[PDB]
């Protein structure tokens, strides 16, 4: 019998020690420093037990394995003997170009093992691997700290793939608490049910591709995987899976990181994450070789981009709106129909309500998803289901490529009785979505679905000239719409 797994209490219990132990650090300062200490730590060991079930697998498939990481540089070879490498001897082995290593040899070091790895067959995990730890390095000056700290995360345990995806998911969690425990009072997050609600109607299928142009930590792409997961049967659907065009855009540094590594450890080989602005490209230039059949993401509800950003887009939908380039993008990279499917491209979008009743420019942008695309549902939610970032309501647009759109499906989900927004200690939960999901191929008006028509939302003027395109339907049900 094995060891169970390590509980989510004894997950924060070494996090919590291993920060209070990186306190004494003079090489660190906060969690800003502290917490992609831990997470680099974290992933190398995770990253090691995982290398060790899929050795263990292969040996049982009779299957040749390679490992990601040599010996002497993995978890087990450095990290996981007792009074092992320490003091100076420890940092040296970390930072250094060169350096004594575990196993009394002289080599490269560490850092510089992993930065110069590089995949075989023109790009595989250790390839991902090396851009993981060329965006990161060792902060700590004390390697009698480091070593106490690796020993900590060392105590971690888990027998399978998904006990491991859980104890990640929890560290997840705590890094993004930690870093809402009044220090940075910022940020944003999709939570959980959206994203499962999104995925599930949006039905990723072995075999496709998959954006996320803003994956945060990459709850999208995560979720899209293990949804694809669920779908193999066969080795050759597993050589699928795991060679599945994935591809994220994320600007903040930790996240980026994250991002990688939780693709990396559920089996994706080269999950294809930007680091820069995903909205720098000349959609112009974009074509069919660009575009992908899937996309999932919740981009920024607000903030303005700077004007070397618009040259990038249309003449007259160069809006400096953040959210509406986002919208533009995603348009531009859905795979146009007769490309490897009937319907195009699909995509499934988190936007503010400012997005829906928005004019000007927003018009124009609109006129031309109307046009080109099929906006066939619009999801309206609660305020509150982004607490605390945010009390703001979202909506979720979904659109294919198939042709343009002629009705417009609506569903409107309100928040439990009794209660008028969600909170961050009452959230909004999955079971709240059961209603829509047996509606969503059963579709009838009802208390909270109606239909709206793009020919007459659009409106011209009599000179042709377009005068609105305004989405922010109300519930004809509902009583705003009753007593105004």
């Amino acid at each position: 019998a094995d060891q169970p797994m390590t509980t989510a209490q004894q997950l924060g219990a070494i996090v919590k020690s291993s920060r209070q132990i990186m306190r004494k650090d003079k090489g660190l300062n906060g969690d800003l420093d502290r917490l992609p200490m831990l997470t680099w730590i974290m992933f190398l060991k995770f990253l090691d037990d995982l290398e060790q079930m899929r050795e263990t697998e292969a040996v049982l498939e009779g299957k040749s394995f390679q490992p990601a990481i040599e010996a002497p540089y993995r978890w087990r070879d450095w990290a996981a003997i007792e009074g092992g490498i320490t003091g100076d001897e420890l940092i040296a082995f970390i930072n250094n170009d060169e350096a004594m290593r575990p196993d009394g040899t002289r080599g490269i070091g560490l850092f510089a093992y992993l930065r110069s790895l590089q995949g075989d067959n023109g790009g595989d995990r250790r390839d991902v691997i090396a851009t993981v730890f060329k965006g990161m390095q060792n902060r700590m000056i004390n390697g009698y700290l480091l070593r106490d700290v690796v020993d900590k995360i060392n105590g971690i345990h888990f027998n399978s793939s998904e006990e491991m995806h859980t104890l990640s998911r929890l560290y997840e969690t705590m890094l993004r608490e930690m870093r809402d425990a009044a220090g940075d009072s910022g940020e944003f997050y999709t939570p959980r049910p959206v994203v499962r609600f999104m995925v599930e109607v949006m039905d990723p299928q072995l075999g496709e591709s998959v954006l996320d142009p803003a994956c945060g930590t990459g709850g999208f792409l995560v979720e899209a995987f293990e949804h694809l997961e669920r779908q193999c049967k066969t080795v050759e659907d597993r050589e699928v899976l795991q060679e599945s065009s994935i591809f994220g855009g994320e600007a903040k540094s930790l996240p980026y990181l994250l991002v990688q590594m939780n693709l990396l450890l559920h089996g994706l080989e080269y999950p294809r994450i930007d680091p820069e602005n995903s909205l720098r490209f000349p959609l112009r230039e974009m074509g069919d070789k660009d575009r992908v059949d899937v996309i999932l993401t919740n981009p920024p509800f607000g903030g303005e981009e700077e004007k070397g950003i618009l040259g990038n887009f249309p003449e007259d939908m160069q809006t400096a709106e953040t959210a509406m380039l986002f919208l533009q993008l995603i348009m531009r990279k859905l795979k146009r129909p007769g490309h490897g499917s009937d319907n195009g491209g699909r995509a499934a979008v988190v936007v503010p309500n400012g997005t829906l009743f928005s004019d000007g420019i927003s018009a124009r942008i609109k006129e031309e998803l109307l046009k080109n695309f099929n906006l066939h549902t619009i999801v309206r939610l609660p305020e509150g289901v982004f607490a605390p970032y945010t009390d703001i309501a979202g909506n979720l647009l979904f659109f294919d490529r198939s042709g343009p759109t002629d009705d417009i499906w609506y569903y409107q989900i309100t928040v439990p009785e009794g209660r008028k927004k969600y909170t961050k200690t009452k959230p909004m939960e999955s079971h709240e979505f059961d209603e829509c999901l047996n509606w969503w191929s059963n579709r009838i008006v009802n208390q909270n679905a109606w239909k709206e028509s793009a020919s007459e939302i659009i409106k011209y003027s009599e000179s042709g000239q377009l005068i609105d395109v305004n989405l922010d339907r109300k519930n004809p049900n509902s009583l705003e719409v009753l007593e105004h």
